[PDB]
């Protein structure tokens, strides 16, 4: 193809629409010096695959019809890999016709990349859905140069072990010049993988955070291995946020909500790995214990819809909302509940104007690659005001650690962490604050992109 | 002992003090013209059984440890004998243990009311906890006049005679001189078991209503079968309702609502023949089909606690919670739910402000003996506002065909008939009300007492 | 048509070969006197409706698609009507898209019926999936004579007015000039519906066995009621069961079993009606209590798939299995279970020898028509051997009242009869045997099947 | 004291008589060498804490209450940690109140162990109960010498931290001069569990098999850290499997089974990381694919009661016990079951018999420490017969690598594998089993024991 510069992802950056933020937009600089192209699945089930000239990007669509999406976007990557990764918290299922699809469907992803990409181009995979790409790429194409970046968590090797593919999956990921992570865990735990599973050689020290690289001994050629934490484009959420239709709708949401003196805030797509019947089990008992007032003290949680066609997300919906309505019941009044659940897409103006209005923001995660929701909150909050909850089993809790962080796993001390927040005097929450946002601020997804494309290029 | 009139019940009339209404309130003007006993458990574990004289009546407290209730009251009563009366909507448990000491308790019973009662008294047992109380009296005291009114359903006979000890309940309830239940069905059904089980010669002919009574023939004694459809003091409820103090917390409940243009009510102690879940299921596929706003209309459902050491009923208030959770997650806004679900006690005067608010009451039971929350609803409209959605399934049914009727198992029909009641012509709604009213003050509940009280004195 | 003699049931009497014993068979002599049709489905989804002669017949096909099948076969009849007529052991699932498609096959049955119908010609409509059959056929064809014969329990009126189309089912068998049950308990339920839904005139009396008939008004029409209690060919089974084969058959069968001193046998189509997890229960205690031997006594239960596509059906399979599971694991040896279960399909031939190696049959349904089964094993016993064990809740308990007759509910009494069963003398066992088969060999299905024709032809 | 050898583990080595075989018997010879001692709970509740002389050993007994054993062992133990160190399998629970008497409990034990032990002692601190003594052992007699053997898996720290007092754990562990594992995989999880937790300084290269052994540094004292694989007293079953009784036993055994022509057994404590499901899953799909001949072919599982007030427990026994009933009743006969099971304790000649009439032993845990069984079979194998099918995820599968190694989670490959050791020829059959016993013979527990205390006597 013509294109010396591509990125390849389970879908196009797009909505049809370009989709604001996030990557695409953290790259606009680099596609103003290159040719680049994007490979990836449209949103809709079968689709013609002719490209589209999005002016600043070429896009190169691939063809999935429905049973390609149920079995390997529905079933392998999101209930054979998803709940693997991290930390088996639902039991994974091992089926091999998602098997047989997933390679199927990474193949022609690969394919589709070689028909974008120029002699010589850098190539840069996606995530957990296509992590035999830089394999099967290599092999059509191998002159190529080619980075890999998990957004998700690498698991121990103990789990990881489980899949009957791991050696396939394994292979696969070795294709690239370049296998990144948010942190220096699955880097290291990428290495040892390598050696106990492929019997590569490998570097032993410790992985450094955009720095310290590892390296993989595969024949002839090295694989570099690295961790670069994702974050937001931090300058343009904390302008936004100040807009003055933004801060209107902030004091409209707490007037709505019958003017509390504290709103606790959740966002999160509804996943089990999110952590939200934590909070609504520390709420609960805070209120059974009287140490948190249900006379002025609100918990609002806006879930997205996630993965209906998955039987654990079902589930797990079911009770996420037995516990909504039970505290309702219990601690609630006419007229006035004690937790404000909502379950439907939210537009991102109305998301910021939660952020801004929230005093407590509770991310609980039991296993989370970065999450951005922690950091979006802290580049919203230039008023300093609010409090951040974190857990520690987050990629961003390695740092915001300045943040009120939490074991989810340690009931008795996230509610005492949530009193406490609740209770910050102004001047310690600003003291938090005023130190999260000079992390978020000044480590954006600008940093992390030039430090892992950096990286990239020097494989060459 | 010295009482000439005496009422056995599982609970003595008290809260301590006097309990408010109700049957003892009912009796005031006979007790006025008799030397009266109540006979029954103060409702706390392990008691004195020392009389106390409460002016207008004598009080002989039973002594229950917390094991008695558990296995005759929690056990027997609620899990065995409730769920078979009421077409077995729950599976009942048949219990040796239990059965043995239903036994004994009942004996217990009747020990207390033979020491109470003078000779020639006339007793009155009350409802299902105490349906072997009747025989054992006569064994004791064969001088005394027995009647015994059941509160609940009599079930059909193919259900009845799962019971393993069907044949000593059936020839418990013939101890009695007379034997009364809300409804003809249930009398048809008594002397249909009487003949099946037992061989007695009984009356063919239905049974009227206050009237036109069955008999049974037992040995050299004739028990009478009767219909005897308990009611309110509606005179009192329709003065009370129109309080200032009650017009305006109606006022005030509909403020806190945000004042919607319609306000759906329902009010039930949490049971499962309560039918609660399919107000729930119609209201959630109303909204969901469009027929109802969900801007402006507001369903608004007081559960009081119920029989939280009985399984059955903890799995119920988990799956009623997830509904409650389910709808407002997926039609509420924040701070504004479209279900307001309360799980606690509810004052009197606080219930009927919610009558005097609500525009449509939902009362749609599985299966009920009479519902006198129905009735309430009734004798709080003076103003002739107001809607009735009654279920066929209740003895209400029978008297108030003016309301609402639904079959609460034709869902598509109870959806159809709640958008009638919400959306009525003000001369329509007050056409029912109006009707409605004239039934429930001129059959109120000193109709009933009198006339089940003239035909015990009958079989004298 | 050209057939005065015409029999309507969800199937045809064939396999193709036709079908051996049973209804058809019983015709048998009928037939060789009159022109006979038989309308039914096929048993295979979308078939011809081509006539087929089968010398003695000339068989009707039905078609049905697989949608057809879904929703009012495995839909309407098996998972709304049969668990509400079967005391709603089961809840039942009452869906408006089953009803119109019940409705449909129905009316099809009846398009089909007038086809082959000559002017004036018998029709005898069987069992609960045709109910609305009657009424269309006498709307289609007023010169016909129509019986309706139910084989299935008819329930208490409480239970019935739960379908939301009660009107319909009851105004679709009033079509019929006859309408019979195995049970006068049966017939005065449908007597009482009359009156309370329909408002129709009835008759008040008790209703006899094939006698003493009820009668329900309808305009000018009259209706016929009845009790026809079903049986088998009595002495036909008598012969085979002595057959030589058979005979060493069940030798054999002992052998396998390692020559226990006693074998007790449940045989059944899986169903949660049949109470089979009752008898597992009960022999499981009576194992742990050490009144029965676990070295000299087995329990050998032959169940026969069944509506694999009905949920219910499939959790019910679960829960026999673990109990089946269960008891060998705590109370047998390796190479010697103390529970053998098979689920699969028996041949005839086999079945006959299992009845005569059974030293106890078990027949304990919580809810059955009438159930062959009991009889079948009364006929196979001309040695006087064996004892029966039977349900009080199943139309043959009416007539086999010698047998050890037990409520299923009252597991203490199951367990004591089964001891008894398993330890009689041998001439209390003889006694027992001789007296159940004088009544089942002079109560088979011929004179069934003429009691019914005649009480028919009686209203012509 | 007067001991200056002494171990401590959760129980006594006794049944009261002295427990047969294992660690107690393993030591024998250093007993006859030193004053030795052994701390532990003799099993039942509320027990005196006096000493015991039993000649060879002095029993120093702990007292635990019913309620330690619920909190301590049956909570904390069984149902936090037990899950957690085997990758989740079953969800752990977090109870402050189990932790509390972990400590208390642990404390003593330290407490008796110090009593126990003389001046500069050495101790040998048993397994997971008992985590926390080390430490609790140091500080209140600096002067001793402490070793840990954990004998079940240590978990990757991804999963460990998720426990509220990991660091209260982890400081325990190293109380030790010498902490030991299975494998050097758990040795290098703890290494790096130090350096990310504690934040002490330990070595970086891989840990050897009973050598290059790792270390941690904490203060001024270095604790080291080693991987020595348990075994067990080999020759000394493989002398009693030679037993003519045995042998007799063992013909028996195929004769009662109706002399299959395989036998696949399995023998495994009640444990849902046993894999006991999966074999019944396999099994049942190779008689559906007709892989396996259902009229030859016989499985018996042996399944010894474990934790029954445990409720994971009593749901994955409901679990295993349907799996058995629904194959038999898919593929079994009448006198021929294709799964025998039994659910009871079984004695050790009764288990040596079934390793001697097995063709396939069945080993497939999900997670296992080491598991001995399956080296038990081999050293009961002298004839060489036999064919051991072992999952990976066994410590055993480090040293057995001749067997048929298996990931249990690729379930297409488990059943590949039985169908392949079902069929293999005579020849590879033994080559295989020779090749096994070569390094269970030589690689036996007083091997291990010595290695341990010769590397523990090294810390001095
Ligand atoms: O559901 P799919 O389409 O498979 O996507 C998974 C997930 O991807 C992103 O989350 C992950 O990446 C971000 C950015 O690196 C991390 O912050 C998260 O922790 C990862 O889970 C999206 O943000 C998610 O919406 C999406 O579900
Ligand atoms: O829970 P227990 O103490 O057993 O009491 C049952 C029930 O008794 C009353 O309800 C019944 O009687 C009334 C009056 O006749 C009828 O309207 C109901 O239909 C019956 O169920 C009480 O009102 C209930 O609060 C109570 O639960
Ligand atoms: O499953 P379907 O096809 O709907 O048939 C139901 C049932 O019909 C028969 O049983 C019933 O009739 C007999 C004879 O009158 C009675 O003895 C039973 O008690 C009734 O249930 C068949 O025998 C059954 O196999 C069939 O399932
Ligand atoms: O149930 P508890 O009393 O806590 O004991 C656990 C377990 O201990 C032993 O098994 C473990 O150690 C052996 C020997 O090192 C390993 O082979 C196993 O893999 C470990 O799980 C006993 O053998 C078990 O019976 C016992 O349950």
């Amino acid at each position: 193809g013509d294109s010396d510069f591509v990125v390849v992802a389970n879908r196009l950056p797009i909505d049809w629409k370009r989709s604001p933020g996030g990557l695409v937009t953290a790259l606009e600089p680099l596609l103003r010096r290159r040719r680049g192209a994007w490979i990836g699945w449209p949103g809709i089930p079968d689709s013609d695959e002719d490209p589209i000239v999005d002016g600043d990007l070429v896009l190169y669509p691939v063809r999935l019809s429905a049973d390609d999406v149920a079995q390997y976007y529905e079933g392998f990557s999101n209930a054979t890999l998803w709940p693997l990764y991290h930390d088996v918290i639902v039991k994974p299922i091992y089926n091999r016709q998602w098997w047989e699809r997933y390679v199927e469907v990474n193949r022609r992803f690969a394919e589709a990349t070689s028909r974008a990409a120029a002699r010589g181009a850098t190539v840069w995979v996606q995530d957990y859905q296509l992590q035999l790409v830089p394999k099967m790429l290599r092999e059509l194409r191998p002159d190529l140069t080619i980075g890999f970046f998990l957004h998700i968590p690498f698991p121990p090797v103990e789990l990881f072990m489980q899949l009957p593919w791991r050696t396939e999956i394994t292979d696969g990921l070795l294709g690239a010049d370049l296998v990144g992570f948010h942190l220096p865990g699955g880097a290291q735990n990428f290495l040892f993988l390598a050696r106990r599973l492929v019997g590569a050689n490998t570097s032993r020290a410790s992985v450094g955070v955009r720095s310290k690289f590892g390296e993989v001994q595969i024949g002839s050629r090295t694989v570099k291995v690295g961790a670069f934490p994702i974050s937001i484009d931090s300058a343009d959420l904390d302008r936004q946020a100040r807009q003055r239709s933004i801060r209107q709708r902030a004091r409209q949401i707490r007037a709505e909500l019958g003017n509390p003196r504290r709103i606790l805030l959740g966002v999160d797509r509804l996943d089990y790995t999110k952590g939200i019947d934590v909070r609504l089990q520390a709420f609960a008992e805070l209120l059974a214990e009287g140490r948190v007032n249900r006379e002025d003290t609100v918990f609002v949680q806006l879930a997205t819809p996630s993965r209906e066609r998955v039987e654990a997300y079902r589930l797990l919906r079911d009770d996420i909302e037995r516990q909504v309505g039970h505290i309702n019941g219990e601690y609630g009044e006419v007229g006035h509940p004690v937790v404000h659940y909502l379950h439907r897409p939210v537009p991102r103006e109305e998301l910021i104007a939660f952020f801004v209005a929230a005093d407590v923001m509770l991310v609980t995660p039991l296993r989370d690659g970065m999450n951005l929701v922690a950091k979006e909150y802290v580049a919203c909050r230039s008023d300093l005001g609010g409090a951040l909850v974190l857990s520690e089993f987050t990629g961003a809790a390695a740092e915001l650690g300045q943040a009120y962080l939490v074991n989810p796993h340690n009931l008795d001390h996230v509610k005492d962490t949530m009193v406490a927040a609740l209770n910050q005097t102004p001047e310690e929450g600003r003291r938090r604050m005023r130190a999260l946002r000079r992390q978020v601020l000044a480590h954006d997804v600008d940093l992390w992109a030039r430090s892992f494309l950096d990286a990239l290029a020097s494989t060459r």
